[PDB]
């Protein structure tokens, strides 16, 4: 008609009807179709948008995707469903079941990982149980002392086994890892990965996303492929990758996520009088990963860097990580002030054309920039939920509120898209996506 | 804590994310565990909550009940889930499925009906279906091209079988065929129903609900359950149950819903362009209920009164089902200025210690009240729902606000009950009732 | 910026703030500048507008309104605040303190009527005090007792002195009585005014508002202030007017409102026990005016026309008092239907270039439609309430919400019109008007 | 009726009803009786509250109160509106027109100062004026231009003569300076303050509120009034005030606002290109103040004490200025838990009789405290606001809304009132708040 927007109520409940009809029983898929098993950080997502229905089932979410904890303490970045088929690479191709000696006995598993926004999770959780009154309080508190341990673990893990040279950035292997795929950040990488006797295969994601301008293209894919054929030759062990994988970048948003996380889990871990020790840990892991962002930083604009550790280059491109530093804090005061002026600027959130004053993947302004390609350029809501809870946290009540408020505006069309083309507004990706169900519902009160 | 209610977004995301919860795939129970099946009302009252998430699924529901459908157009008032357990009277006390020539091969059914506010339900998916755009219109449409032959036939079924005297009022054979089976209005005739050789059963709904005061006694069921002897006699046979049952009642307030239904079904097929006659039909039956209704009101208050069939009296209760009249109109000037006094007065919406604004089942006033008793008190949303959009309809805007105003804060503890007591808001019966989200889900807008 | 549209709560204390600027301190002027002054029809909504704020200064509105009401009943459409210049006519164009025995000592008014909208306003302070308690409820109350006599005193001058021969139609003698001064409805009616020695003047309205396509003409103008010196010859005498008045015409729309005011009225007179005399008065005047808006319509579409009683021909124009029949009822079914389709459609609101889904003043389609120019085109947000309210009360409860949307949609810009241009939404006419800020209100209060 | 709460749009349309109807034109009362004036810090939140409907107005509120400072940069606390009686200690009994040889030539003024919530107002008038468009923008700069040296004067003053040693914390010569007249903070500094020959008054104040128990008494105002005496026999002079005054304490509340104020108006100063060493000299005197308040704070609890500086002693109470630390930031890690332990906990807002979770002006359990009586007990909605506010700005996104949560939820009954009984709930002080309406509708514009 004249308007095909949804009321907040409308939208809220449409939210909330996506999110238990991509429920199977104790873990929701991303998507319906492109992405039918649950990931890592899009559980943790999923778990935020649970909390204001049933801080119960909140709870379930995160305690399926812990059950698929390594050995090690990794959290690997799919937990997949046990017979469903529909998305590559599958647990056949992983072969984790097989050769990964610190993989869960009982859940099929990716062999690589994804960032730790779960803390964030669980202060989303705490917070609404706290409100709910003593039953649902008791519920939340049960779960911190069924999973604090592993949450350590987990935090442990990316600390000493992805920062092995204490340098306070996360080390990646594989461009999966870093949540974004095809972002530019890993283009001069990726460049250096030549693929050798790769195996047959056949995408299924195209299958789904039909049209090629909004998907990584076949050579891309191959790169990814062979990195896993890197890490199965070694049996996904954390001593020998760096001595075989062809992709090894030290990653700044991940990096600044977890100095988040660890100060997160951190006050909850003093809120909820867990041990000392692991409080003192977590602040000096928050402590040093901020640190380690900010070193990536140009010393004029703020901006953060990407660091490729084969090469031993700096990766300067412009995408949406640049704004890592804005995450954690730490930045001095005239630089945090030069980024926040890059981030509002005609580069990215004051770019003209922009249908909403949102943070593009890649700058418009960039040659890399590609406004329908997945990272390339689109807008992510799951990104404009993670800027805007952040940052209220930094103190900045007006930029959160104008985030949030045109997020709202963007999703109130009801597609739950993965993510939008940044000059029109078209819904690209996956429809009915979870995480993006879950941030309208986290906005909405 | 200080405040345990819900705000508007936060109450219609739990509403909309208990009916899916409650969703088996193509049929959405009652309530969890006390209803674990398709209720015929119940289902209409789904299909209108359903309508602002997902026309489609709505269609759906009401495509599933009409799947039930007996061959001579009776729509039962129990669609049982296959496999499923912890109801009784189940499938092998009705015995349908053996001794009903009428009943559907494909679904296991009761052998009674309900109140026809299913056209009510197809009412609000088409508006909801004309505002969101030409392929949810199509669903729409679809819906009324495949459905509207057994919608005609379920009216057709209801204005000649009971109705056989062309009365203009609808005979029941069962006190759950009014929806209310422990109502006042029918204590009178079930005084006359003396059960004879019963078999043995044990009660499941107050092994779920087990607090005495809140269902029916025992007595009460062996009188329910005799009916059902009674009508297996017969094999279900229309022509035969005048002539065996214990229990024959004109339901006035049956009957007020059935007129406005017919209007109301009457009003689509002129807007669709479905075959003459059938309209014709449908408004004669508007008509001709709406002037049953009328007969059988108190000349000065307006009150309408149900009629035993079989003891040629007049029954006079104090029930909320004395106000059919305003469903479905007709009454004179006077004579519905003096029921509305009753319906605003100290007797039912006036009533001093009332917590909310809502029309209680009984008269607080009234020697039949018991305040947690299931339909001899409580409130129920289902029927301030049912008022409230029957009142917008008769013009009274002001009125239907304020029904709805008073029930969306009676909900806003997200409990979803099937009834509440009336004088302390206390939830009763089962939680998590789906059609009191739905009717939570059609206010929001 | 990206969008410059308020929320509702910003819309909401926006509305207020607006209602409460015009305030001089016991009228309300219609607008800030253009009409520094109170109107009649506006002054009704304005309480409209003020009862969710103050039922107290609410019924002081029309407290002011009804002390300027002339001796034999009539309400003039102006009453001047005292001392303020700026809009021609002003009080010495008008000499009704020199010229007209009826007019009231204590007030400077003009010598003309406007459309008896006020028993809604008194229905809508009646509502709105019943929810705010006893001692506001005493408030509304004794309003009523004060002022009972005077509106039975307009309702009787309207029916006795403008409807003279009983034909259930109010005779105007001025277009500006009509609300609508330039509508097509009266151009051939005007074309048979020619004035005489008029007396040289200059505008005010178009020094306000320069831009000449949204304002009437100069010749307009010359006819309109004719008719003043037509009536000053006779001293304002009501037996007169029929022998002098060169502009003598029925108007369908105002008989309209005054057969639903009667009705509102006489509901009103019931519930607070006023005189029988007078209810049975208000109903007998509600049937005659809604038989003679019906006695008016077109045969095939069931559109309402006016009558020019000089020229004694039926006025066919196709503007949106057309519509008249659809506030007051009457139609047979079927030809209520086909006036309905008129108004869905795509003549009016249904034609594919309106911005919103509202009723323009004038058909898009007809060769009279302008679409900058005052009555000939915009559309107004007074008429989207009235006919959203009327709506609601004859049961059409989603056609009344889809003209409430609309009309918040259109004025979320916060400008607050006097009416906009039905293509683009350009706001036209004086910005800050007093009952665009009432309708907001009473939609949202 | 059953529950005589407004709704969101309703309760924000009466708030800027009520903050139009103080407006005489050019200045805000703080309310229509009571305080028939302007007032220096009621004017900032006055200006916050009609930035959401007209940033030019707003920015009049704060120009108006500008021309009343003195020539020594004193923003006086009251200033008076021209013919205007009603409220006691008037402009006769300040005598600042014959005696202060700073007090500006063209209004009049009271002689004592109030807290610097001012630049806050700036930065909510720049964030509104910045969603609203170029006009808009441009309004809000030019008032930059034309008051940012007012602004910085007025912190100078501050800064150079209420804290003449540079320890950080603001002298007051007057309890009314630190907006709390009675708060038990000062009794111990009052019981020092010997009235000479007091000239006779009447008070207004109580002649008003006629309620004892919710104002001062008798002897308290003796007091106040003698501290003006002791202020003009030295005509105002601020080099004498240290030799002459009764009454010398260091505000604690007072210097932690200053401190935000100083570092809100440093970041505007930076984002708008006003002078290097104005932002300098404003970010020096952040810190300065920042420190001075942690030095006053208690070892084990963090609570923040005032200083009676004549007799050079901690003056420790259990008001909600202790809090004072959580709203500049300084406080180590381990003592601002301590500090929000207290404030959430039993003692303040966690006490278990309260209505609402909200801050009590005095502690329920100090023997000081009175729950009617002015600041020594009563919830302030103003109070609510500026803790709101600045914990968002700390970073506390979660508290922030709880209090925001509570204070709509306490404010909802629409009163509007000054203070409020923390047990009960009922409205005391004036009604019709300007500052109330201001919070309430910041909260929702
Ligand atoms: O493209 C893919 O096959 C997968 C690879 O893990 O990645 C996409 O989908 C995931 C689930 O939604 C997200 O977690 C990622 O952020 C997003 O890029
Ligand atoms: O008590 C029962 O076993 C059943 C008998 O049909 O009845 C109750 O539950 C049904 C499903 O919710 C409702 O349709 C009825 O209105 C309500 O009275
Ligand atoms: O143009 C004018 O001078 C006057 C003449 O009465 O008319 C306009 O202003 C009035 C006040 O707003 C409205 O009552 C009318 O409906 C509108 O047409
Ligand atoms: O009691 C009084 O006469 C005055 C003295 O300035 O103080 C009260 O009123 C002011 C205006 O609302 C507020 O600024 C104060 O905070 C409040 O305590």
């Amino acid at each position: 008609p004249h308007d095909p927007s949804f009321t907040p109520t409308q939208l809220a409940a449409r939210a909330a009807y996506l999110l238990r009809g991509n429920d199977l029983g104790t873990m929701t898929t991303a998507a319906p179709l492109l992405y039918p098993h649950m990931w890592s950080w899009d559980a943790a997502f999923v778990a935020i948008g649970l909390a204001p229905l049933s801080v119960e089932r909140a709870v379930v979410e995160l305690d399926t995707l812990l059950s698929a904890q390594w050995r090690n303490g990794m959290i690997p970045h799919i937990v997949f469903a046990n017979g469903v088929d529909g998305y590559f690479p599958g647990p056949a191709r992983w072969a984790t079941a097989t050769l990964a000696d610190n993989a869960p006995r009982n859940r099929l598993t990716s062999g690589i990982t994804q960032p730790p926004v779960h803390a964030i999770a669980v202060q989303r959780i705490l917070e609404h149980a706290r409100t709910r009154g003593r039953s649902t309080r008791a519920v939340a508190e049960a779960f911190l002392d069924r999973r604090w341990g592993d949450l350590m673990r987990w935090h442990r893990w990316l600390a000493e086994c992805r920062d092995r040279n204490e340098r306070g950035r996360i080390t990646l292997y594989h461009g999966w890892e870093s949540g974004m795929a095809n972002s530019p950040r890993w283009d001069s990488a990726y460049a250096n990965v030549v693929p050798g006797k790769l195996p047959e295969y056949q995408r299924a994601d195209n299958v789904i996303i039909t049209d090629p301008s909004q998907r990584p293209s076949d050579g891309e894919y191959d790169r990814y492929l062979w990195l896993l054929e890197e890490m199965k030759a070694v049996r996904y062990d954390d001593e020998r990758l760096p001595s075989v994988m062809s992709f090894q970048v030290e990653d700044v948003f991940f990096s600044a996520i977890f100095s988040v996380a660890c100060q997160v889990l951190a006050e909850i871990g003093e809120d909820y009088k867990r041990p000392h020790a692991d409080v003192k840990d977590l602040y000096l892991w928050a402590e040093r990963f901020r640190a380690g962002v900010v070193e990536t930083t140009d010393q004029r604009t703020g901006a953060a860097r990407d660091f490729d550790v084969l090469a031993e280059k700096w990766l300067v491109t412009e995408t949406a990580a640049q704004f890592a530093p804005l995450l954690c804090g730490g930045l001095p005061h005239d630089r945090e002030r030069a980024l926040l002026k890059l981030l509002e600027g005609p580069r990215f959130c004051g770019h003209p054309d922009l249908k909403y004053g949102l943070i593009p993947s890649t700058s418009p302004v960039s040659r890399d920039f590609r406004p329908r390609e997945y990272w390339r350029g689109p807008v992510w809501p799951v990104l404009t939920w993670l800027f805007s809870w952040c940052f209220a946290r930094r103190g900045w009540a007006e930029r959160a509120r104008l985030l949030r408020q045109e997020g709202l505006r963007q999703a109130s069309d009801g597609s739950f898209a993965e993510y939008y083309e940044p000059f029109t507004g078209e819904p690209l990706g996956s429809m009915q996506q979870s995480w993006t169900a879950a941030a309208v519902l986290d906005w909405l009160g």
